[PDB]
C-alpha cells in the first residue's frame, strides 16, 4: 500500500512530459516528480498539434483542463510514444477518447480535490460581497476612507440553501453550520453526514424561496443544467446572494441582468461562469486589444461591471493542501501504470 | 405612555452626516423627533453655531469636541451629546463638566458584526480575493500566484475573549480551526466550547493565524512589537480588528519581507487621527502631502496585506442597533431617567 | 465703487475643487458668502432665502419648481460656474423675474490639451500600464504602443477648441486635415486643409470631434459613418455626448472597426456624471444603473474621463473672473451679454 | 538576393524569451527568412542554453542572461551569433564569447520619436491625472475633486540632452507651445535650428516647470538629480526620466515629494533594475515575491502624483520594426559574411 520499493527504478525510467507549466505548476508539481522521474520535460506552452510534437520519445503526457487533445492532437502524440495520459485535474471534457482507443493511449485522471478548499471557497466569496471587502481594498489603496456605500451584512441568524450534498456541498453545510447560520438543503439523494448535522432536506423550490443565501454544489447534468434561470430566479427571496462554484452551466446568465438590476439577485459569487472554454486559464491582458477583440465575452464583461458581483478565475479547488492530493494521485497514478497495477483513475 | 409627545418635542442635529449615517439613521429619527437637522460637515467651532436652536447633538468618532467647543455648543444651547459610536475619548468630559453638557453615547457594537470581520479577512487573504478580483477585472484569468491555504485544520488563537472574543473563537471554531484563547479571565462560554486558554506566549508561538480582540491598555499596548512577532510561528497570519495602539506598525516591515509574518489583515491602524473616515481622492496631492503616511502608505504596498477602513462595525444589524441604542438613549435624557451611558 | 462689496451671494454643489478655486476670490470681494455642498432642488433652494445672487453649476438643475423658491427666497440673478443653462427653463426666469448668467467659454488650450492627452494614454497604453506596475506585473506584453509622428488626423469642427486641436496636433508633428461649414483662417494659416467630412471619416488615423452639438451634427458618429472611417481608428470626443451613438460602440469596437475611444462625455450623463456613485449602497445604484456605459467601460481599447476637459488651474481662473465680473455687471445694471 | 535568400534561409534560429509581444512583432518576419527558427519562451540560463543545440543564432533581450557560464555552453551547442533584439549589450559578457568564438551583434537604435512621445505622454497623463481619472469612472465615481488639471500652453520645459531622443523631445514639446529650453554639453543644429535656447544646467533647473531627461548615463550624469539639485528647482516641478535609472538618486525623491519640491514624477525607468523590470511577480506567491522585494520602489508607486511604466517607452509598433529588420539584416550580413557593424565586442 506504500513505497515502491525498488520497482521505483522502473518507475524512474518512466519519461514525462508536462505541458502547460506555469508558476504555480512549477512550484507544486515539477519539484515531486523529479524526486520520482528520472527525465521530466515542463513546456510552458498549453498542448495543441504545433507543441504535441514536442512529446517524442516521452512515455507519458501530463494535462490539464485548458490543454487540448481531439482527434489531432492525440494522432501525434500516439506517434511520439506517449502511452498515458495524466491530467493534474479532474476534468477529462476537452480529451478525445475516441481517438486515444484507436491510437493504444490511456488516460488517467484525479477525481477528486479536497472538498473543504473548494467548500472554504464558497464561504469566502459570502464573506467578501457581506463586507463588501473588494470595494474597501481598493477605495483604501486609492486613499479613499470614507464609510459609505461599505456598509455590510451579519452572517449570524442568515438562512442558506445548499444545493447539492455531495462531497463538497457537504463541508459548505458543515462550515455554514459552524458559522451560526440556519443551513437548508436540497438533494436528490439525502446524504446522511449531512441529515446527522441536523441541516433538514426540503424541495428546492422551498430552499430558493426561504433563502438569504444559496450556493450551488451539485454537478453538471441535463438535469441541474441552468437551474437558475428566469423563471427560478423570481421564485427566490428578493436580495437574495448566490454562490456558484461548480459549474457556469448551473446558472443562464442572460437571466442574471435584469435580476441584479431589479434587486431580486443583491449579490453573486462566482467562481465559474457558463462558457469558460478558451476564457480561462489564460491572462488575456498579454494580448493586443485589437486580439482580445477575437474571442471577446462582452456579458462576461458586462457581468464584472457590477460592485455586487464578484468573481474569482476558477481557484476554488487551488490550495496547498487540494495541489499537494492532485500531485500525489497523480504520481500514483504513473507508477500504477507502469507497474501494471489496476489504474481505477482511468 | 403620551411621554412621546414629551419626546417628540426634541430638538436634534447631527453632524458628520454622510450617505450611510442618513440611509440607517434619518429614517428611524423623524418617526419620533419632529425637528431633525442633519449636518454633512463634522464638528468645529465654526459648525458648533449650526447648532443654536437645538438641545442635543449627535456625533461621531472623526468629530470633536475640544474643551472649548462644548461651550458655543452650550451657547447654542445643547447640553446633550448623544454618540452614534462608542469613543466618548475625544470630547473632554471636564469642559461638558464646566458647562453642563452632558455625554451620552452607543457603548457596544453587535458582536457577531466585528468578529464576522475578522473572519471575513482571514478568508479574503488566504483565498487572494482582492488579487483575484482585480485582476479578474483586468481580464487576467491565469492561476499563479492565487494560489491559497485551507482553513480547516490550521491552529487560531484568539487573543483577549470578551463580546467579540466569544463569538470570534465561536465562529472560528464552527469552520473547523483548532481554537486557543488568551485572557487574564477565562470567558465560560468559550471554556464550554471546550477551548484551551493558555498564556499569551504559548498561543504566539503555536498559532498559525492570530486576531486580536483584547481593549487598548497599558499591557496590551505593542502587544505585538519587534521581540513578539520573534515569538510566533514563520508564516503567521495576524489580524487586528480592535485597536491600532496593539501593534508596532514599524515592526511589521521586516517581519513580512523575512516571511515571519506571513499576511497580515488590519481593520485598525495607529494613527487614524485625521486619516481614516476621509476620502483624501477628493483633495489635490499638494495638500494630500500635508498629512500624508509614509509608513502606512508603503504597508497597502505589500501584496498578503488587506486593510478595510474601519468598518468591521459596519452592519445593517449593528447600525440598527446604534440607531434604537440612539433613540431609547435621546428619550431617556429627556425623561429624566437615569442615563447608563456617559 | 464700494457698491458691488454689497452683493450677497449663495453658491450651489460646493465639492471639494470649487471651494479651492472659488470661495477666496469671492470673498475678496463680497463681505457675505454661502457656500452649499448639496446640489440645487426644490428642498435646498429655500436656503437661498434673503440672497441676491446665486452661483450654479451643471449638475445643478433648476425648472419652474426650484425657480419659484429662490425667487420668493429673493435671488433676482443666477451665475453659473459653467456654460451650461440647458437644465434651468428661461420661460420661468422670465415670470420670476431672474436672470441668468453664466461661464460662456472654457480656456479653450485645457479643453484641446485634454483631448491630446487622450491620444497620447490610449496610444501608450498608460492606463493599462499603471495598474499592472502598481500590482507588480512590470512584463511588457499587451503594452506595445503606437508612434503618433505622421499619423493622419481630423479635426471635426474649427471653433476656438479644435483651432487650439489643429495647432497643437501639427505641432506634434501629425498629418492635419479639417471639416467645418466654416474654414477657419487661423486653421488655413497652418496649411491644414478642410476637407468634406466624409473625406476626413475615410482618411483619419485619429479623428477628434470638437463641434457643438446641432440638429446637423446629432451622432455625428453613428452606424453608417463609422463604416466609412479607416479601419483602427482612434475616437475622441471631448464636446458633446450626442455626437455619438453610443449604441454603435460595441460591434465597431468588437469588429476592430473602432481600434480606440477617448470620451470626456457620453451622451446620458443626466444623474450619472458629477456623482460618486460609489458612496451608495448596490441596491441604490441599481435605480439610476446604465448598463450600456457600464459596458463600455469594459473595453481594454476605451478611455473614459469624468468631464474633466475643462478643468483645469487657468480653465478654473477664467471661470471664476468672468462669474464675478457677471455678477459685478448685473449690479452695477450694466449689460450683461452672458 | 535569389540565392543569398536560400543560403540565409538555411540559418537555424532560436529566441530566448520569447513572449507574446516577440511572437507578435518577431517571429513572422523571422518564418518568413530562416526555414528553421526555434521560439523559446522562458529567458537564457545555463539550464535553457542547452536548448541551443544545433542552432547557428540565438536572438537574445536585455533581460536574458549571457555571463560569463551560458557563453560557455552555448557554444559547444554550435552557435557562432547572438543578436540582441535590442541595444543592451551589458548582461551579455564579450570577454567570455571572444574565448568561445561566439559573436555578438546588436540593435543600437529605436526610434527617437517612439521614446520622446513617450515622456511627453508621461507629461499630459501627469497633468491631467488621467490614472487616477480612469480608476474612478471604473469604479463608479464621477465627480470631479481632486482631479483638477493645468495647462501646458505656455509652460516652461527644459530639456536635459539633446541627442536623437531629446531632439525629438523639444520638437514635439516646442510644437505643443511650451517654452523649451535645453541644456547639453554639446549644442544640437537641429536644435537651435527650431529657436531652442542652451543655457547652464543650474538656469534650466531653475526656471523649470518640467524638466524631462534624456541624457545617457555618464559619471558626469550620474545621480544628476539628487538631495542638493533638487532644491536648485522651481517648486511643484514636473520631472520625467524615460532615459536611466542612474540619472535620479531615488533615495531624494520622497522628501521632496512630500515637501511639494517635486510636484510630479513621470518615470519608464528606475535606478535597480535588475530582476525588477520585464518580470510579471504576481504570478508568484507572496512569499517567493518577499525575497526580491524592493521597498522603496513600492513606497514611491504609492503617491498620487507619480506615474510609473515598466520601460515601455521604445515599445512601439515602428520601433519594434526597426528592431526585427534590423536584427534580421544583422543575421543575414553574418551568414553572408558582409561587415557587420552592428557587432559588440572586446
Ligand atoms: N475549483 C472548481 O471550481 C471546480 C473544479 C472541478 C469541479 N468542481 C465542482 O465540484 C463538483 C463536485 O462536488 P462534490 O465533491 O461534492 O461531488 P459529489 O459527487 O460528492 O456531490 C454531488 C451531489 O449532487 C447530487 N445531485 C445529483 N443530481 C442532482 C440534481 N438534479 N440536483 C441536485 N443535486 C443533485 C448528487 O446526489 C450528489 O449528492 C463538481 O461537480 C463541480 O461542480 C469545481
Ligand atoms: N469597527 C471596529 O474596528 C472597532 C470599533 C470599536 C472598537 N473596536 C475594538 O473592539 C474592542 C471591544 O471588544 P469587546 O466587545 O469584545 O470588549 P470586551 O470588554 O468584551 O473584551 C475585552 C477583553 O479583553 C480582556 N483583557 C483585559 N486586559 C487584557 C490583557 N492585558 N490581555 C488580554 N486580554 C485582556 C478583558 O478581560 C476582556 O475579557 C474595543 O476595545 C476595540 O479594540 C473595534
Ligand atoms: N469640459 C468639457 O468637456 C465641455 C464642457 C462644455 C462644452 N464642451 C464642448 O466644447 C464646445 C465648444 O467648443 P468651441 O469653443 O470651439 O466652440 P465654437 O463655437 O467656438 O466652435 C464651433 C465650431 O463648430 C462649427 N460647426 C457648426 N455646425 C457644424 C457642423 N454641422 N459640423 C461641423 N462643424 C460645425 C462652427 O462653425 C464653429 O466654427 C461645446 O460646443 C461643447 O461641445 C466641452
Ligand atoms: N525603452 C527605453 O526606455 C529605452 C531603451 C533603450 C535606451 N534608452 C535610452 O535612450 C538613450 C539613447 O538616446 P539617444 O538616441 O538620443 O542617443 P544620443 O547620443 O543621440 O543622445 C545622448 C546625448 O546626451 C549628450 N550628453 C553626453 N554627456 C552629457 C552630459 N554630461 N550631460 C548632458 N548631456 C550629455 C550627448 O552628447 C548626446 O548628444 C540611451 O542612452 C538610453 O538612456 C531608453
Amino acid at each position: 500500500v506504500e513505497l515502491t520499493p525498488q520497482e521505483a527504478a522502473k518507475v524512474a525510467t518512466t519519461r514525462c512530459i508536462c505541458y502547460s507549466t506555469t508558476q504555480y505548476v512549477k512550484d507544486f508539481l515539477a519539484g515531486p516528480m523529479q524526486k520520482v522521474f528520472t527525465d521530466t520535460y515542463f513546456v510552458e506552452p498549453p498542448l495543441d498539434k504545433d507543441t504535441a510534437q514536442l512529446a517524442r520519445g516521452y512515455d507519458v503526457a501530463v494535462l490539464f483542463v485548458n490543454d487540448r487533445a481531439d482527434a489531432s492532437v492525440i494522432k501525434e502524440l500516439a506517434k511520439a510514444g506517449v502511452k498515458l495520459i495524466a491530467l493534474r485535474c479532474a476534468g477529462f471534457d476537452r480529451v478525445d477518447l475516441h481517438a486515444c482507443a484507436e491510437h493504444g493511449v490511456r488516460v488517467v485522471r484525479v477525481p477528486t480535490y479536497s472538498p473543504e478548499s473548494v467548500a472554504e471557497h464558497a464561504v469566502a466569496l459570502i464573506f467578501a460581497l457581506n463586507r463588501h471587502l473588494t470595494d474597501a481594498y481598493i477605495r483604501v489603496r486609492m486613499g479613499n476612507y470614507s464609510l459609505s456605500g461599505l456598509v455590510g451584512v451579519e452572517m449570524r441568524h442568515k438562512v442558506v440553501g445548499v444545493v447539492g450534498t455531495g462531497a463538497i456541498g457537504q463541508q459548505a453545510a458543515r462550515i455554514l453550520k459552524g458559522i451560526g447560520c440556519k443551513v437548508f438543503a436540497y438533494d436528490i439523494k439525502p446524504n446522511p453526514a449531512v441529515e446527522a448535522m441536523g441541516i433538514p432536506y426540503v424541495s428546492l423550490d422551498e430552499l430558493l424561496a426561504m433563502s438569504d443565501i444559496v450556493t450551488l454544489h451539485c454537478p453538471l447534468l441535463p438535469s441541474t443544467r441552468q437551474l437558475i434561470n428566469k423563471e427560478s430566479i423570481q421564485k427566490m427571496k428578493k436580495g437574495v446572494m448566490l454562490i456558484n462554484v461548480s459549474r457556469g452551466g448551473l446558472i443562464d446568465s442572460a437571466a442574471l441582468f435584469d435580476a441584479l438590476e431589479s434587486g431580486q439577485i443583491g449579490a453573486l459569487g462566482l467562481d465559474v461562469y457558463e462558457n469558460e472554454g478558451g476564457l480561462f486559464f489564460v491572462d488575456h491582458t498579454k494580448f493586443d486589444p485589437s486580439v482580445r477583440m477575437q474571442k471577446w465575452d462582452r456579458q462576461f464583461r458586462t457581468l464584472l461591471s457590477y460592485p455586487q458581483v464578484l468573481v474569482t478565475p476558477h481557484t476554488a479547488f487551488l490550495t496547498e493542501e487540494a495541489l499537494n492530493n492532485i500531485c500525489t494521485t497523480t504520481i500514483q497514478n504513473i507508477a500504477d501504470y507502469v507497474l501494471d497495477r489496476p489504474l481505477g483513475n482511468e
